[PDB]
């Protein structure tokens, strides 16, 4: 087990993670996007402002460390991850992988070459900049497409030669979940290296508790996600869902009730700029959740404490599960 | 307009001289080229032989190329700056968008593209002050609806800025025409849009009935030819079965029906290619070993063979080209 996990500002001993939030964006966009079209998002030192007192208050409320969670079709700008990690002085580990929009010049891949880019970004660091990737994300929005099926097996090759963790974005309601570990055994993944995302996103208790029964990391990372109350607004209700947060909330209770404690990540998917949706969502978003990253530990987890979740485990969910999850890690021989 | 805009800056209009206007320095995809340089070997190793080509180019009596490439496919303005001031040739860049946007592209209105094409025509490409002099913009086939914002979006850019549209096209399914009726419907000057590819065709009657309404035809794929590599599917795809002489006969086509002062010629070349199968590049530079030199080491000289006369490739070459990229606003 590895006793450093790498962050934009550099590596980090496991005990200096702490309170971490394994599912974030500083901003959801596009690869070459915020670099050509900065205005989109007012400017770019108005969207590193916006992130700087964010990610300041999420600081305040206890929050030591986010993964960020976009890959080079995110639009994901490393240079900004490290700007505003030092000026809010939080621990930002950045990803690797790929999303659901890669252009041709990754489409067109074989397993092979997309395994050697992703241990690039894992390795040597992304782009010019050293900062090296401490993450794998991947996704299916549905049925995998073929590149998906490559991806999900590059993804897998590349954390078995690295420890690296994987951690995907599912379509929860179609079940996307059991494919996605189907194919990552298929490579001799551990499950224990994956995290299946946006699980909340599902009443499925049944989907849910099978995977973490195989050994599987559930992330329940869109509890401050719902529409309620914004019902007239379509792209809104299509991305966020009609589910209150409570609803989201209290799968984590459920699985920890089910005794799956250690298998289970926290997060709020939240952003601080997001252009690859309808213009104005990040507005909507914001009045919809203004605590915005803070979200988990000033509402969710006193919530479940009412709930009659103990410190403990909620404590255990919080710190010692992304550490477990965010030590590189190899398969024993 | 006195002025083109390159990746040194402005020039004046006699400075351009015998100008390509369809190349690229690198076929790619936004941000491609700066997260996996590897994939060309090294940026380094691009660039130089990006600088090579183009001395050669430059040797052979090139002075200006025009890069299409657009954001979308992965264009890197500091490159070309570089490779430019290294070989001391012109570099016309592109602001549009090919047929590759991401979802951040693709989600926005006509007024946000407008806007976005408008940026980098006017203050400039990403933080650079690179000003682009021409926008790119492409179908295959009949448009989508995000397409035919582009379109529209193109349009906008053009008559606020005088800068020229240049387009791509499935050449075989006609596609000029229904470009041309979006152009038009925005109320743009066909003698502001170049259609692209259109040595694709052998439809004569489809390219001089746009000649006809004032459009510049852009025959720009001459040296693209899959005879002899009949056996590779990729590039039997890519680049067709028809000889380089076939296509080449259409500039001699148009200039016989009495449209030499609306053709355009090109070769389509680029020294990295990442945005189709691996390996496209090396089968290219086989298949072409003069790249962008090809028109003027050998497509003028066997126009000059079949009897065009001299002022007439000079005019297509220089005049042409000059008249399209010098901005141009509509009448008042
Ligand atoms: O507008 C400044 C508000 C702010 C102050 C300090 C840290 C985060 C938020
Ligand atoms: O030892 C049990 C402490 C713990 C509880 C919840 C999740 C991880 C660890
Ligand atoms: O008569 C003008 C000479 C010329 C020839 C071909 C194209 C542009 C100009
Ligand atoms: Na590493
Ligand atoms: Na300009």
């Amino acid at each position: 087990t590895g006793d450093r996990i790498n962050t934009v500002r550099g590596p980090i001993t496991i005990s200096e993670a702490g309170f971490t939030l394994t599912h974030e964006h500083i901003c959801g966009s596009s690869a070459g996007f915020l670099r050509a079209w900065p205005e989109f998002f007012g400017s770019r030192k108005a969207l590193a402002e916006k992130a700087v007192r964010g990610l300041r208050r999420a600081r305040a409320a206890g929050v030591r460390t986010i993964v960020d969670v976009s890959t080079f079709d995110i639009g994901r700008d490393v240079s900004l991850l490290a700007e505003v990690s030092r000026a809010a002085d939080v621990h930002i580990v950045a990803a690797t992988g790929l999303w659901f929009d890669p252009p041709l010049s990754m489409r067109l891949r074989s397993v092979e070459e997309l395994t050697q880019f992703f241990l690039r970004e894992i390795q040597y660091g992304i782009e010019d900049t050293g900062i090296r990737a401490g993450i794998i994300k991947v996704a299916t929005t549905g049925k995998a497409t073929p590149f998906q099926e490559l991806v999900l097996k590059a993804a897998a090759r590349a954390s078995l030669a690295t420890g690296v963790p994987v951690t995907t974005h599912t379509a929860a309601s179609q079940r996307d979940g059991e494919q996605q570990a189907a194919i990552f055994e298929s490579e001799g993944l551990s499950p224990s290296r994956v995290c299946i995302g946006h699980s909340d996103d599902t009443d499925d208790l049944s989907y849910l508790t099978a995977l973490a029964a195989r050994g599987y990391l559930i992330g329940l990372d869109h509890i401050p996600h719902s529409a309620i109350g914004l019902e007239d607004n379509a792209s809104a209700s299509a991305l966020l869902g009609i589910r209150s947060w409570q609803t989201r909330a209290l799968l984590i209770k459920a699985l920890i009730d089910q005794g799956y404690m250690k298998q289970i990540l926290v997060s709020n998917d939240w952003l601080f700029g997001f252009s690859s949706y309808v213009t104005n969502i990040m507005d909507v978003m914001d009045r919809v959740n203004p605590d915005g990253m803070a979200f988990i530990p000033l509402r969710v987890i006193p919530f479940l404490r009412e709930k009659g979740v103990p410190q403990e485990t909620l404590a255990g969910i919080t710190v010692t599960n992304p550490a477990r999850f965010l030590s590189p890690t190899l398969r024993a021989s």
